[PDB]
């Protein structure tokens, strides 16, 4: 029963109060990723499970099981041996536009599936995207995701109560936060599409469109700065196509009423009719 049913192999990743192992279900050849964490993370794990447990999609990490032992919580999910998108970007320094398009089609498929269900990812970022290998990107961390309109602090507090402080724990990365959210609005489908624009920009250029180590500077850049066009760190490499620049200009509109819609996003020339 429970974790008795799994072989644990090497550690493949770590986080705060967290270790991820490669594992295998005993009596099978089914390999899994097993996240082992402190019980204080029950709100984050419960949220991840409740949002994804019934999702079966190629571009979203599959849920299998979660279990509790005397001193740990355990989450058993799909194994992705290709690492994070953050590592891919750091290695190549910059990705060719054809690769960005291929990866982008994966990101679109997964995000479209979530938004259809009313699920906001809220912290779209390279470290929360895993690769199957060679490609096949998957959204892979739902601690901070939520259903549209939900108060996630309230949800975290309710989980913690059964067993204001939560306003901090629900904070993801500020780098990809849409301007309207910086200004106090709640996350939305449109703010996720902004973050997608930041991610596509970073995949091609190797760096996010708006970045500062300082928080106050980053806030001002998101609200004032115009980032186009993305230029690879390797200045000798090909420049962005006019279709790709046009796509980013639509996604990185600061005014969400002017931002590219899903319907226009899927029809955009950059995808070369991938969604026709
Ligand atoms: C090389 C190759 C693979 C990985 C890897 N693979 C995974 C991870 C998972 C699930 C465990 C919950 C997602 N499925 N596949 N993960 C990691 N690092 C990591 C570390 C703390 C994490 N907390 C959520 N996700 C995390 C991810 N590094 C890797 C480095």
């Amino acid at each position: 029963s429970g974790m008795e049913n799994f072989i644990l192999y090497e550690e493949i990743g770590r986080g705060s109060k967290t270790v991820v192992y490669k594992g295998r279900r005993k009596g099978t050849i089914n390999f899994v990723a097993i996240l082992c964490t402190d019980k204080c993370k029950r709100p984050e794990i419960t949220n991840w499970v409740r949002l994804t447990r019934e999702i079966k999609h190629k571009n979203i990490v599959t849920f299998h099981e979660w279990y509790e032992t005397s001193n740990h919580l355990w989450l058993v999910v799909e194994l992705c041996t290709g690492g994070s998108l953050k590592t891919v970007i750091a290695q190549d320094e910059n990705l060719p536009e054809d690769v960005v398009r291929e990866f982008g089609i994966d990101l679109i498929s997964g995000l479209h599936h979530l938004h259809k269900l009313g699920i906001l990812f809220c912290d779209i970022s390279p470290r929360k995207i895993l690769l199957e290998g060679p490609g096949t990107l998957k959204f892979s961390n739902f601690c901070l995701a939520k259903v549209e309109g939900e108060n996630l602090e309230e949800f975290f507090a309710l989980v913690a109560a059964e067993e204001a402080s939560m306003k901090s724990r629900v904070k993801g990365s500020p780098v990809y936060t849409a301007p309207e959210v910086v200004r106090g609005a709640d996350f939305s489908i449109s703010s996720d599409l902004w973050s997608l624009g930041c991610l596509l920009y970073e995949m091609f250029s190797g760096k996010p469109p708006f970045f500062s180590e300082s928080i106050s500077e980053l806030t001002e850049k998101i609200l004032c700065e115009d980032p186009l066009p993305p230029i690879p760190k390797d200045s000798s490499r090909p420049k962005a196509s006019s279709d790709f620049i046009n796509l980013l200009d639509g996604l990185l509109q600061r005014d969400p009423q002017k931002r590219l819609t899903w319907t226009r996003l899927l029809q955009h020339s950059f995808w070369k009719k991938a969604f026709a």
